[PDB]
């Protein structure tokens, strides 16, 4: 998985990343003389601590093989340290949804939720807990294809047991996925705008939930509310979510 720097040509910056900017580029390989790729960079990769954390993402990504999870191409482990990955040409999902708010029909939004549920059912089958399921960590490969793109606390996405007890489980992932579905149906609007992080927990304990988005089918909001059962053991698993989203998707396509 180590790629020689000479085989990568760094191009345009396509966005921000947790550790540094993400660029598009060209990987000139023996198998493919000019492959479009994404190049994740790391500011302060001279820090042994930062670099370890940065490259752990590559180690994680390498374990997975799923059509809706971004693939690792390789790594450059000398300064400046880069992660080479599959290019999702349409960028971050949040941005994509905001710009294309009136071009995207409901069927596309439900498709995106379904596709993410297939990736999360796969991770669930490997007993991998993500911890940070949110629209900002989803990339758009094509108008009909999204992928899980990335591996202070995001309080507004977090399950109550995560907030209260620092407990992250497959159940808390389902809660977070519920919020992610809400973000998608809200065209990339953040949950709890105008609320301080400190008050969010009070509202969940009081029994408040994110409201039904405009034009959200009642079946889908019902599914979101199941994801937000306060008791973790009452929440669905991703296998059920995946099957239910498929049904809802076909219902919407039949419309």
């Amino acid at each position: 998985y180590e790629i020689q720097r000479e085989r990568i040509e760094l191009g345009r910056c396509i966005g921000e990343g947790q550790f540094g900017d993400v660029h598009q580029g060209i990987y000139m390989s023996p198998e493919n003389p000019a492959m479009a790729v994404a190049i994740k960079t790391c500011k302060n990769c001279t820090s042994d601590s930062v670099r370890e954390k940065f490259l752990q993402e590559a180690l994680t990504m390498r374990q997975f093989d799923h059509p809706h999870i971004v693939k690792l191409i390789g790594v450059i482990t000398e300064n400046p340290v880069w992660i080479i990955m599959e290019l999702c040409t349409l960028g971050e999902l949040r941005s994509f949804l905001q710009v294309r708010k009136f071009s995207l029909d409901l069927a596309s939004l439900i498709l995106y939720a379904y596709q993410l549920s297939t990736a999360l059912a796969y991770l669930e089958s490997k007993r991998f807990v993500h911890r940070d399921i949110a629209a900002r960590n989803v990339l758009v490969s094509a108008t009909d294809c999204v992928k899980l793109g990335d591996f202070k606390l995001p309080i507004k996405w977090m399950a109550p047991e995560s907030i209260n007890f620092r407990r992250f489980t497959s159940a808390s992932d389902v809660w977070m996925f519920g919020v992610c579905m809400w973000e998608i149906l809200m065209h990339g609007v953040k949950p709890f705008q105008g609320v301080k992080n400190n008050d969010v927990i009070g509202r969940i304990e009081n029994g408040e939930r994110l409201p039904m988005p405009p034009n959200c089918p009642p079946t889908l909001y019902s599914l979101m509310t199941k994801c937000w059962a306060y008791d973790p053991s009452r929440r669905p698993r991703f296998t059920e979510l995946k099957a239910q989203l498929s049904t809802i998707l076909e219902e919407e396509k039949l419309q």
